[PDB]
């Protein structure tokens, strides 16, 4: 219960929220990625490693997401998945588009 409802509200106060951990070379790219979108102020990145709880979290965003792994990224409470999905839907023009939708880019 109060691990589901912690992720939950990560998920529903940040339009932007990624789960990573300490050292992940993907959660840093997925970061970098987004923010080169001027997305800071809309993000919260999560480090769930540092964390007691961190196979209930990593389990629940399996639950969410299919994929227990960081990085897990949301917009807007809809999953986009890891690093290698930002990265497919970045270039084909699917991340711009939810942005747009958001009003967070032009």
């Amino acid at each position: 219960e109060a691990v589901k409802k912690w992720v939950n509200k990560i998920i529903e106060e940040n339009i932007i929220a990624v789960f990573a951990k300490t050292e992940c070379p993907y959660c840093i790219k997925a970061i970098s990625i987004l923010k080169g979108y001027n997305l800071n102020s809309h993000m919260h990145v999560e480090n769930i490693e540092k964390n007691p709880d961190m196979a209930n979290i990593q389990a629940y965003l399996k639950e969410l997401t299919g994929k227990s792994s960081v990085p897990r990224i949301f917009i807007n409470k809809d999953v986009v998945g890891g690093c290698d999905d930002l990265v497919k839907e970045n270039d084909e023009g699917k991340l711009k588009e939810r942005l747009q939708k958001l009003g967070l880019v032009n």
